């Protein structure tokens, strides 16, 4: 088998929203993330795999940036070591804390740079001289279904970002022709490059944030390791490489609530429909392991055709979606905990909380 | 509602008026403590009345002298401490014009009534129980009815040629009758109640007549409402369950025949208005008589205001006290007797009052 492990970042009131006094629309009733208008009309219930409520540091079960590495993406790690493919997909709207849970601040750290440091340490012990390691890694991203590369130095032109191509090798698999490499020895020399693709990476203002993100953006690592055996035939030939891909996605945004036009209206399109492909992707893989064989169209965008390799077989994907829990964003965290979603989401009314004052059927009992 | 409080009546008999005086009328309401016997001055025939309480401020020396303290201390007291127990009240008074309802119940700066007497004794009864455990909150209205219109006392006019802005009633269907827009004054002390009160007297409608020359011309309801808030011995929220009284005081006003008192226009309008009102209660009256004798009787509460509001008085859910007010000239024997008559009717009525908890259908309705 090889399922998706599927889980919700619910951040915590901001100081903004506290100062606006912003009520609260997202509750916990541990394994299950409700919805509750404040009309109290359909109240909507989703059951994931993994909940994290950040919500409120004192409630229990609270969801710290270590507790959600532990949860998630540490196993990856583990199977990385052993010889497999992984894939984190990070998807939220701006403003529902989704860097935090990724990338982290100067301080209280996120997945990306407490996998690569455990990632090290856990390399560092397994150094022997009979076993070898070896780290090399790629930044790229999708826009408008073409490749850019986001690791090349580029002067100030018209139409610059030259789009490579991707081609499909029979054995390795699908990969973009001429993307490059680089290898490392640490996080301090990957923190350099990130900062350099990041500058690149398309954004542009709208109704939502000033600097949105407008373009899939997928940072892979690979591991290659060397082992050798001891009966003096062997010389370095024992090969085994793996794969821990690590995509930012771009947002739906609906275009009926933001007026727009040209190139903006083409953005969201294109994301939207890789968005359409990697969902049936997932539901069609969620299917395959629970035992109905299909078929997974791949081929319908270059995001899923280059992670073809990282998203089937002996592979493990999660999917951390990022969801505020203020009312003023119904739309949205209803459209993020609509789309992060295997099993069938149920709908209810729940205003009969206020049956009688606290209902109180201590009483009546 | 596990209760049958019987409603209160009590009788006083002035005395002799400047007008009783200049006409050499004679005497025929006597007692003999308890009991009020009268007769007509033709020596043919002689009625006897008993009420539960009687009153005699004919003479300050006489034997029995109930002065105004003493009104107030048998009747508006007891009132109080159902009050304080958390039970609604009512206190009406009842009688032909010039028989002294204003003065029993209001008075004058140097015979204070029962209201200045009532708020004084509550406030001064909240100072020695304001304990920590238990707070009081206390709201006053004071409203008025002036030809089957409702006006609000507590209110400084604008000026115009027309400045008796009217409210109307409404029937919640839990709450009962109440009126619309009435401004609710929250209260601190006895020299605001006295404040208010001297608003709404120099606010309401008198007038010089053949009977009176200061004329109670329009029916008065004075409201308060207590609520005392009490704390439970509790892990949480103290000050956590409060009951609430009612207390209303009415002054209405008298018959008036329109030949005695001669005057046309709007004298006359308002007279004729004030008769169909206290035709109505007497209606109301005999009803609600014939209700304690085991027959289904309808009450006509709906045919005038004033009982449309006092709703929950004169039946349903108080304790309720009247005070007849008579006179013993003999010239004013008739309508001395048809008072007497509907007080003594009036003992007969039966409400089923209760302690408004504010708990039942809450937790203490199925606790008990
Ligand atoms: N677990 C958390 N606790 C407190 N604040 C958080 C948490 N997660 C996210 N945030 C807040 O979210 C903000 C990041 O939002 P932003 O990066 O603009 O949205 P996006 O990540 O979609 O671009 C941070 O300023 C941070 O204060
Ligand atoms: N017990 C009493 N002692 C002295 N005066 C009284 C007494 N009862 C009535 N009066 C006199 O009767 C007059 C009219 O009383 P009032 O209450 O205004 O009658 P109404 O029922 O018309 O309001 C007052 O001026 C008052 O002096």
């Amino acid at each position: 088998n090889s399922q998706v492990t599927v889980a919700v970042r619910v951040r915590p009131f901001s100081k903004r929203e506290k100062t606006e006094k912003a009520s609260q629309v997202v509750f916990t009733n541990g394994e299950e993330i409700t919805v509750e208008h404040p009309d109290m009309k359909q109240v909507y219930s989703f059951i994931y795999d993994v909940s994290f409520w950040s919500f409120d540091e004192c409630h229990p079960g609270y969801a710290s940036q270590t507790t959600v590495y532990e949860t998630l993406a540490a196993p990856l790690l583990d199977r990385a070591f052993e010889g497999y493919n992984t894939c984190l997909f990070a998807y939220g709207q701006t403003g529902s804390g989704k860097s935090y849970t990724m990338m982290g601040l100067n301080e209280e750290p996120g997945i990306i740079p407490r996998f690569c440091e455990d990632l090290f340490a856990q390399i560092a012990k397994k150094q022997t001289s009979e076993v070898s390691y070896h780290l090399e890694m790629s930044f790229f991203e999708v826009y408008n279904e073409k490749i850019h590369d986001l690791l090349v130095c580029k002067g100030e032109n018209g139409q610059r970002k030259q789009p490579l191509r991707a081609r499909e090798h029979p054995v390795s698999g699908p990969y973009v022709e001429g993307l490059s490499m680089n290898v490392v020895s640490s996080y301090s020399d990957i923190q350099s490059w990130l900062e350099l693709g990041n500058k690149q990476r398309a954004t542009a203002a709208t109704g939502m944030n000033d600097k949105s993100s407008r373009s899939h953006s997928v940072f892979t690592l690979v591991m290659t390791q060397t082992k050798t055996e001891v009966v003096e035939g062997e010389e370095h030939d024992h090969r085994i490489t793996s794969r821990i891909n690590l995509v930012d996605l771009a947002g739906s945004e609906r275009c009926s609530t933001a007026h727009s036009s040209g190139q903006r209206l083409k953005e969201g399109v294109s994301i939207n429909k890789s968005l359409l492909t990697l969902g049936k992707v997932i539901s069609a893989l969620s299917e395959q392991a629970n035992g109905k064989r299909v078929f997974i169209p791949y081929r319908e965008s270059t995001l899923t055709w280059l992670l073809k390799e990282s998203l089937g077989g002996n592979s493990k994907t999660a999917m951390i979606a990022t969801v505020s829990p203020a009312a003023s964003n119904i739309e949205e965290t209803l459209s993020t905990l609509r789309y992060a979603t295997q099993a069938r989401l149920i709908v209810n009314i729940a205003k009969v909380n206020e049956d009688m004052n606290a209902k109180l059927i201590r009483e009546l009992k």
